[PDB]
């Protein structure tokens, strides 16, 4: 008599990915602000495929015509979102995409740190959505792609992540990001910090990036 | 070539007295015009019981989303603010039937006690509270989302009619969506402070999550 149940389904990260993602959470690094960077940038090139796909097929914006990307920063939760309404991912591409697979970039990034390269140089590997960690403990990817239900993908690191039918607020198409944000990294839930860090480093990003600033009402 | 969507839009005539009542409301000053979110809240929990009740002896209905709460959105730079709920919907004979073409006995009433010059505090106990919305809006328009239907759009700027069509904009789950482009001199329930206080004052006892989502665009990525 649950109110609900589902399949819930744990899987391993390639080993690769595992070690960068140790790497990335646990050492130093002076400039973490860049994870914002990426998470945009990563929107933004899922906007130009279904804007791409769009020219050729207009029915796939019945799910939704917006293009564009929200920043939602909620202090009470201690979490920062990242929405987008671009071609979103289907389970296969999650599990394919976040974590079974290790690209070249997975070793060849941490062969680069050593040669002397930059952790905002994890873009330029394809591996940018792991800086997250940088300032997150957990990250939750919510993702709904055309003619595909919605699935969420969850990792503390460790080793291993989840992936599970989303039975939270259904969205029209696209990605969300949530980053539950580590105790010292409060500073990306300010208007101010997110603001100056997008003016800085995502200026040439061609689709409306719009904060809202969320509150939970008192008693509710 | 080929049109992007094509539909019919339909125009309904309000019903006599709700067209009086909506330019008393329009027309007429009170000191107390922020009861109107508290109506509308009050819309969106009775909407929100509805679907939960339903879904107690028939639990499929919250496949279209198990969240059940009340998302207040100010926009500056549209200068309209929106109530979104995840609540039962309505139908499209369910809007035509709720919002416009019947009056109930307590329009004539209520709307003589105003024509008469009593608190407009009083209307949502006549039943007609979401015509409250008119004391700070120029337009209002309902979005909204019922199981087993489609989604729909309402829009009224008080004329003396209102429009209805299949929406095709943002897809809802299910619920129900009020936009209110606000009057020049209404602006202050885009603020945040205000917003907050008006929650607080009237809608103490409404069990269901109510939540400010500030929006703000960014420098450079309007639109
Ligand atoms: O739905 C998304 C999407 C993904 C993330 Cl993570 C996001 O923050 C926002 C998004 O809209 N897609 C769909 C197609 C393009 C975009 C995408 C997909 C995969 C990568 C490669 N990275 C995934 C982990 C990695 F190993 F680091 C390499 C980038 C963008
Ligand atoms: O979808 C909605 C809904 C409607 C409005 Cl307007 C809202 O702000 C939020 C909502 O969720 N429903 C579905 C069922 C219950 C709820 C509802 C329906 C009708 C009335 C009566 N009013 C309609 C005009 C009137 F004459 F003033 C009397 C109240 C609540």
């Amino acid at each position: 008599q649950p109110m609900e149940e589902e399949e819930v389904e744990t899987f391993a990260f390639q080993a690769e990915i595992a070690q960068l993602m140790s790497l990335i959470i646990n050492t130093f690094y002076s400039n973490k602000e860049i994870f914002l960077r990426e998470l945009i940038s990563n929107s933004s090139d899922a906007l130009d495929k279904i804007r791409y796909e769009s020219l050729t097929d207009p029915s796939k914006l019945d799910s939704g015509k917006e293009l564009h990307i929200n920043l939602i920063p909620n202090k009470q939760d201690r979490t920062l979102t990242i929405v987008d309404t671009g071609i979103g991912m289907t389970k296969a591409d999650l599990i394919n995409n976040l974590g079974t697979i290790a690209k070249s970039g997975t070793k060849a990034f941490m062969e680069a740190l050593q040669a002397g390269a930059d952790i905002s140089m994890i873009g330029q590997f394809g591996v940018g959505f792991y800086s997250a960690y940088l300032v997150a403990e957990k990250v939750t990817v919510i993702t709904k792609h055309n003619d595909d239900e919605q699935y969420a993908w969850e990792s503390s690191a460790g080793g291993s992540f989840t992936v599970r039918t989303d039975t939270g607020e259904p969205m029209g198409r696209g990605t969300k990001v949530i980053l539950h944000l580590k105790e010292d990294q409060t500073e990306y839930l300010e208007e101010r910090r997110i603001k100056e860090i997008v003016k800085k480093h995502s200026q040439f990003i061609g689709y409306p990036i719009t904060l809202f600033v969320e509150k939970e009402l008192e008693h509710h």
